[PDB]
């Protein structure tokens, strides 16, 4: 079956409009995807957005002890048929991991997993899991008790995961504001996904935003 579903590999990200420039063949003033701004100069285009911050925090930390049991079976089941506290898992590439003020790493109540090949335990003192590659990621999950695995960045981790059909659902936030960006959310065959949750329009500091949730067909 689908690994993505078996291990509930959901992806969450936040994008904003892209502030143009007056130079470069990279300018896409008419890109069909209005919200593709992911990062810039190693950080978030926008300013710490309180709301999304809260949203992201909420969603990635929420766990339902009961509903878990079902998932417990699903995985076990697959595990065997293949062989023939309770927190969520967060996963991020080195970049985004560094892009975080140490004072917030690792992320609380969440099993942190950093994807990288240039990091070692001697280097990372935080209590996190250092993964070699998506494959290991899978191997890791297989033997790990958690609610749902989350992919919180960055652009490469998304792409890779998407290209391998490892994303069950995507929690896509949208920040209505243009900001200079050098990193953008990767493309994919959206055909397999259908929006399942469209939140209302929220407001903060004067910048609008909303939350979407696309699911695999
Ligand atoms: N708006 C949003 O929701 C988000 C924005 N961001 C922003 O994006 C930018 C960072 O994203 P991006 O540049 O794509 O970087 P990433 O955070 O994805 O980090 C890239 C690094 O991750 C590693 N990596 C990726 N895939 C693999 C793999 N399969 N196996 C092993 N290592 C892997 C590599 O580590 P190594 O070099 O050690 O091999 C790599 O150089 C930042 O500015 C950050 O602020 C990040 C997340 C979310
Ligand atoms: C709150 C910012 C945020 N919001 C959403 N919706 N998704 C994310 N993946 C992140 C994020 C950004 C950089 C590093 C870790 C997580």
């Amino acid at each position: 079956e689908n690994l993505s579903d078996v291990f509930d590999i959901y992806a969450i990200c936040a994008c904003c409009k892209v502030a143009p420039t007056s130079a470069g063949t990279k300018n896409e003033p008419f890109s069909p995807r209005t919200f593709r701004g992911l990062g810039n100069k190693g950080t978030l285009p926008w300013k710490c957005n309180s709301v999304d911050m809260k949203y992201f925090s909420s969603v990635t930390t929420y766990v339902d002890e009961s509903k878990y049991e079902k998932l417990k079976w699903k995985r076990e089941r697959y595990l065997r048929m293949e062989a023939s506290k309770l927190q969520n898992v967060v996963v991020m590439g080195r970049s985004s991991w560094e892009s975080i003020p140490k004072q917030y790493k690792p992320l609380p109540n969440r099993i942190n997993v950093v994807l990288s090949k240039t990091l070692t335990k001697e280097d990372v003192k935080e209590k996190v899991f250092i993964i070699d590659s998506i494959d290991d990621l899978l191997l890791l999950l297989k033997k790990l008790k958690y609610y749902k695995c989350f992919i919180i960045g960055g652009a490469q981790v998304y792409r890779e995961c998407l290209s391998r059909n490892l994303i069950k659902q995507i929690y896509f936030t949208r920040i209505n504001g243009a900001y200079p960006c050098d990193v953008f959310f990767p493309e994919f065959d959206e055909s397999e996904f259908r929006v399942t949750s469209v939140s209302e329009v929220y407001n903060s500091k004067g910048t609008t935003l909303d939350f979407l949730v696309y699911s695999k067909v």
